[PDB]
């Protein structure tokens, strides 16, 4: 079955490269900067999901057969391949990252920068999720410490960022930044708990910290629907993140049950299995809502790929439920 | 002009007999593995003869742009190439069968068999490109585009066919490095045809740039994997570096095509090719040294690999000379 998904990764990698190559042709030719600058992070996120998709396929086939290690053999080599693709974004992240710094040292537009920082803050964190999990397959402590110190370096950036937001959220359209910003803030806050979980897979309170994120993002999503021209494509962008939040809350929800792994965990299974569909449904509802919308030109391409890459993981995740 | 293109179209001969001697020796030498390795020599031999023709068909296109006799000479060589073109596609079908016979006999050689299956499809895809070039020269006709597009999808399914039986099996680490280096090269050749056919229609070429950049990265995945297999059979590795340079060369061919399509935006990506052409020339002679250094199919393998280096370099020059 999995090799069916192992085609879309190329198919998603397609518009990645051209819209990545369409980016720097016009990077030759203050707003258009950070419009270009944002799309690049979207791509660095798009590839990040493809890495995470291949990572999930590894665990899935890790469990399909594990009598001896010819399953592990095909694994350790691919473990290096995706380990590299991590750093190929780590460099690409650097480029955009420093083009955002010196973009601040210049005289709506001022708040676009903040979302990009938030965007980076998300990429920095999904990173360590992968690096953790990527290494948790060479073992089958030279990995724990880096995320502990780094989980501080994101939380320290995340603090200063969120304070420079409420400073203007109290102030006098672009209020839809607030939602996407708030949605990203909840995403980082939610993703911070997942690193606590992935390192617990190595070396309980988060189930309550999750419910804090849940009911808080629930109110952004309600406002999201209470708002559905120019910014109307930007609300769709926000509903994208909303699924990423709900998807990630779904991921940790799997991260408990296998710890407790003899029946009542098949009820949490059925629970997952439905909300597995519920996001993928709400995701494909977005897919139609994206399709309708006809720099903008290039944004909608990545979103479709952002959808497809997300669906491939959901399609790949519901198979982890059979596990 | 001809002085340059004569001292080039003399090295073409200087290679052709080194092939036909390896050739006359092949059937002279002709267990199962031995007669299987013999096949790969012929396939490699045919690959070489395809290169010389490919270079010969190029120099034509040059003098063309460079006299009544630049048109009388047209008919002359184009037929001479078309003859050699079809003589090539002959011998291939026979080898294709002899492998189809050996597959049914069970046995690490199924590696060596699988690579032979790829080489055929590589040869098969290269054919339609040379014809796309030669027929474009004698066109100086709607179905000639289509048979190339038709025999393309015929190779396409056989690629995935053989691609299945690759994963359905997966030292051996290198066979796949080499096998993947070929699959990519095949996926590259299919682009050039669809790119060439796009020339006759004259904005779809955006789909090409995508897939081209796709095959850029994945090739550099195998390219880097090859690099560390040297630091830890040596003949097998340098031969895999032969294939990787082909993917680079053909990448440049495609890059030349998409530029041949559509004044500093021109000169921008233009000198990139001329700069890229300079890179491939030395990389080729890098493989040349290690073959020339590393001194019974082995020697036949070597002289074949050397002649390929010399043959490829002649194409690099015409490409550089074409870039003006």
């Amino acid at each position: 079955e999995l090799k069916r998904l192992k085609k879309e990764q190329e198919k998603i990698r397609e518009e990645i490269e051209e819209v990545k190559k369409e980016i720097e042709e016009s990077k030759k030719r203050e707003s258009q900067k950070n419009f270009i600058l944002s799309l690049q992070l979207f791509i660095s996120m798009l590839r990040l999901k493809l890495l995470w998709s291949r990572a999930l396929a590894l665990q899935l086939q890790r469990e399909r057969l594990t009598d001896t290690d010819e399953v592990d053999r095909r694994r350790e080599q691919e473990l290096k391949r995706l380990k590299k693709e991590l750093e190929k974004l780590r460099e690409e992240t650097e480029e955009v990252k420093k083009e955002i710094e010196e973009s601040k040292k210049r005289p709506s537009l001022k708040n676009i920068i903040l979302i990009n920082q938030l965007l980076i803050l998300v990429i920095r964190s999904e990173y360590l999720i992968i690096r953790n999990l990527i290494s948790q397959l060479q073992a089958q402590k030279q990995e724990q410490k880096r995320s502990k110190k780094e989980q501080e370096k994101i939380r320290e950036e995340l603090e200063e960022v969120k304070k420079e937001i409420e400073e203007s959220k109290k102030r006098p359209s672009a209020k839809n930044f607030i939602l996407m910003a708030q949605s990203l803030i909840s995403l980082i806050r939610l993703l911070a708990l997942i690193t606590r979980a992935l390192n617990l897979q190595l070396q309980k309170r988060l189930k309550k910290e999750v419910e804090k994120i849940r009911e808080e993002q629930e109110e952004v999503n309600k406002e999201i629907e209470e708002s559905k021209e120019s910014l109307k494509n930007f609300i769709l962008l926000a509903q994208l993140i909303s699924s990423m939040v709900r998807l990630w809350e779904l991921i940790i929800r799997i991260l408990q049950l296998q710890l407790q792994k003899e029946d009542e965990l098949r009820e949490e299974l059925k629970r997952l299995k439905k909300e597995t569909e519920k996001i993928r449904e709400e995701t494909e509802e977005v897919k139609k809502e994206i399709e309708e919308s006809k720099e903008i030109i290039l944004m909608l391409q990545l979103e479709i790929a952002w959808i497809r890459s997300l669906l491939s993981i959901i399609r790949l995740l519901k198979l982890q439920l059979e596990q």
